[PDB]
């Protein structure tokens, strides 16, 4: 164990900090258990808010890839801010009293444990492959958004598989049941990921936009000008098969089509330079940025209900 804010933290460690950021304040957060991975991780889930009757809520997940580091350490970030600045930030004090932050620490347990002790460049699920060796289902490549007809392979051994249905793995089903059971209460859905420095919106399983694509445009505009009056960093936004590329079975796509009508994927540093091994030295610049966006999306998403 050992856990730091500013260092990547193994899983042990992690599930650790779920445990003690949760007993350290009562009155902001409630931990959950949603699932279990296909090795019998615990899939955790922190309700961070302030407790009222029936409260809305922005649900945010990290951990989809294994060897995005950068989006486990993000969540973390988050859940500190959010309950040191309460009663002080008058934004974050006027968020946790108006709405519930669903977080999910990491989704992808098994991979993530997989890129600690193994391999560090892991990405997909940790499962086993009927009539294959192969190990593995990309976790964003199995919902049912035009599930594997794009972007995703069919083959166990590709980096991209499908799975061999949707929500096949655990952890993605897990999460689909969950949005599903609280999906009137869900305004947004957040997906970190890394990296590249873009804020995507749907659709990537096709070429064809939202219906409040242009609203997305805008707030996806205005999020990346927050972001980047801290250090200047540049970010780049859009609809993912436009932005980035074709690919089906995103989680993205799949919870707006639930009708959570602002869904967004976020890339975190870098552009490339270091890409998956982003030095924990820029642990901190890189979620003070992201913390900005994420902010800024909640009171566009809290000043519109
Ligand atoms: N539906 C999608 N494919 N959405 C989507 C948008 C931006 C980035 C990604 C990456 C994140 S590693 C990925 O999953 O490969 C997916
Ligand atoms: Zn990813």
């Amino acid at each position: 164990t050992g856990h730091s804010y500013e260092k990547y933290n193994n899983w042990e460690t992690i599930e650790a900090w779920t445990k003690q950021v949760t007993s350290e304040n009562p009155d902001l957060i409630s931990r959950t258990a949603i699932g279990t991975t296909f090795l019998g991780n615990n899939i955790y889930l922190l309700k961070v808010g302030k407790p009222g009757p029936n409260k809305p809520a922005i649900f945010m997940d990290c951990g989809f890839h294994a060897r995005e580091w950068i989006s486990h350490a993000f969540c973390q970030w988050f859940v500190r801010e959010a309950v040191l600045t309460y009663g002080y930030e008058s934004h974050m004090t006027e968020f946790l009293n108006k709405l519930d932050f669903y977080v999910l620490p990491v989704l992808n347990i098994d991979g993530y444990i997989y890129t600690w002790t193994k391999n560090r460049m892991w990405r997909k699920t940790r499962s086993t492959n009927a009539g294959t060796t192969c190990i593995g289902t990309d976790p964003n490549r199995n919902f049912d958004a035009g599930w594997c007809t794009t972007g995703a392979s069919t083959d166990p051994c590709d980096e991209t598989y499908c799975g061999s249905a949707a929500e096949s793995e655990k952890e993605t089903k897990a999460l689909a049941d969950f949005i599903r059971n609280n999906l009137s209460s869900i305004k947004a859905y957040l997906t970190i990921h890394s990296y590249s420095q873009m804020i995507l919106y749907p659709y990537s399983y096709d070429y064809k936009l939202p219906e409040n694509n242009a609203e997305l445009n805008n707030l996806a505009k205005a999020a990346v000008k927050e972001l980047a009056t801290l250090y200047g960093t540049k970010y780049t936004y859009g609809p993912g098969a436009t932005t980035i590329y074709p690919a089906a079975g995103g989680s993205d796509d799949w919870a707006y089509d639930q009708g959570i009508k602002y869904s967004f994927t976020f890339e975190l540093r870098d552009k490339g330079r270091y890409g998956f091994i982003l030095p924990e030295s820029q642990i901190q610049a890189t979620c003070e940025e992201t913390m900005l966006a994420i902010k800024y999306v909640t009171n566009y998403v809290l000043g519109h209900l």
